[PDB]
């Protein structure tokens, strides 16, 4: 039997600089970390695409 | 004696369809035509220039 040694899990710091391990619980609890006013979508499409 | 016509002051719209001749008084009465969200500033110069 060969011994499976272990890696910790990282963690991705976020805003006000908490740090999680998954991407939607650190979104989703503290948000991102620099504030982008909005996005401006552009949409290239059919009119049906566009709805 | 030569006649001086007068041409009428051409409004210029803002927000909300109000239409005001001076578009200073008229942006801080209603506002410009689209929002966007914010301003991404980025600044490229001396140290005392960003300052």
């Amino acid at each position: 039997m060969k011994e499976l040694i272990y890696i910790e899990e990282p963690s991705i710091l976020f805003a006000h600089g908490q740090k999680c391990t998954d991407p939607r619980d650190g979104l989703a609890l503290f948000g991102p970390l620099n504030q982008i006013y909005g996005i401006k979508s552009g949409v290239v499409g059919t009119q049906k695409g566009l709805q």
